[PDB]
């Protein structure tokens, strides 16, 4: 059915794990086939599994990415949630840290229908040697 | 104009301050007159300054503080993690929340959505 609050918390936390390990295949599996992704929010939405997989491919690729929850997943009783996390990756050839909040809405099958990632350069920090 | 990323960060941080001190009048001033509020998200949206002010009125022995940086976009929106301290069911309680806000070209809140539920509620048991 439609993910309960606790179920949302588990799903969104799993998402972060798949990202941390770069399991593109599993990430895309979590998405509905008609899902939309806006990342960073304010960019044109990307639609469907093909484009979503392409997005994760170029992002979780050649790069060198880590991600971890920095706080509890906030979950509603209508299949949505939001979570704070931190991403470690290379930005402009330098080791960087990005603070992000993702908002996700799930369908009655527990697949991500909508994901929106909130962050910009103000949330980017370039780490010293 | 439309709030820059840094401006969004400042506005959203100011919102939390007004809440912390319970300045209902100032809170409502931050909102556009036609703004919508969904709090908790998944509840029927509340529309306009009258209803919004009524919402904050009945809601506001409360404390609130940012627990992390405001995430801000380049299109006038942002999201922030924070913690609310209040009485829930006659007991001292803590609530973890994330608010997502979208601003208009006048720097007023057009849309606010508060993400939280009972899973994010913790009660301080009587000691």
């Amino acid at each position: 059915n439609l993910p309960t609050a606790q179920e949302v918390q588990g799903l969104m936390a799993r998402y972060i794990e798949l990202v941390d390990v770069g399991d593109i295949e599993a990430i895309v599996q979590m998405y509905a086939d008609d899902a939309t992704v806006e990342n960073p929010f304010g960019q044109p939405p990307i639609h469907g599994r093909e484009q979503i997989a392409a997005f994760y491919r170029q992002g979780l690729g050649g790069g060198k990415v880590r991600a971890s929850l920095t706080g509890p997943v906030r979950a509603s009783h209508n299949g949505s949630g939001a979570m704070p996390f931190r991403v470690e990756m290379v930005w402009n050839g330098q080791p960087s840290a990005l603070d992000v909040i993702d908002v996700m809405r799930f369908d009655e099958h527990g697949r991500i229908q909508t994901c929106q990632a909130y962050w910009s350069e103000v949330n980017l920090s370039v780490r010293e040697p």
